[PDB]
């Protein structure tokens, strides 16, 4: 299983289809698939935790990858299955998702605390808790509740996906230290990110 609070299991949620995969909510997803293109972790079909995921080092680090394709608000139908089947406690999870209450180019990494009404997080925390740590991955929010679909599946502008980009990026940088167990170091250096 899973080791202290060395990352050993790196989420990221979002939608399956083309049709979302540019979306904001799939901010996991471009993290995670950006990741995987680092470190050369194929991420491949895995049916039978109802995700794509890979396995593969990190730094000198044995790490898991998943994408649950389940769509959003079932993502716990994947990331409890898997976690559980490998033995990985929620200490040594990172979980990258969009984040309403922050802006684009703001990136923080996060321990514990509720799903902030993402639908994503809202799947998995009754599971396993709030211990995992949280990649916040910042896109606005489009003003009430209402907008909050045509918001989080829209595409983002340019100036804005720049923004994300960018913060994803300095992201990618900093897993070092998380899969090193140094949670302290990396959120010091995640959460100073500016884009500008």
């Amino acid at each position: 299983g899973s080791h202290m609070s060395n990352i050993s299991l790196i989420v990221g949620l979002g939608n399956p289809g083309s049709e979302y995969a540019q979306t904001r909510h799939n901010a996991g997803f471009w993290f995670v698939e950006q990741l995987a293109d680092k470190y050369g972790i194929t991420l491949k079909n895995d049916p039978k935790f109802h995700g794509i995921s890979g396995r593969g080092n990190i730094e000198g680090h044995d790490v898991r990858l998943l994408l649950p394709m389940t769509y959003m608000n079932r993502s716990g139908q994947s990331v409890v299955p898997f976690s559980k089947f490998y033995q990985i406690a929620p200490e040594a999870i990172l979980i990258a998702h969009d984040e309403l209450d922050m802006n684009p180019g703001v990136i923080r990494l996060k321990t514990g605390g509720g799903h902030g009404g993402h639908n994503g997080l809202r799947d998995i925390v009754p599971h396993i808790g709030p211990n995992f740590h949280r990649l916040r991955i910042g896109i606005g929010h489009p003003g009430s509740k209402e907008r909050v679909s045509g918001h989080v599946l829209g595409k983002a502008p340019s100036n804005e996906q720049s923004l994300m980009d960018g913060a994803i990026d300095h992201a990618l940088s900093k897993v070092k230290l998380l899969v090193q167990g140094q949670v302290p170091q990396a959120m010091n250096q995640i959460n100073a990110y500016k884009p500008a």
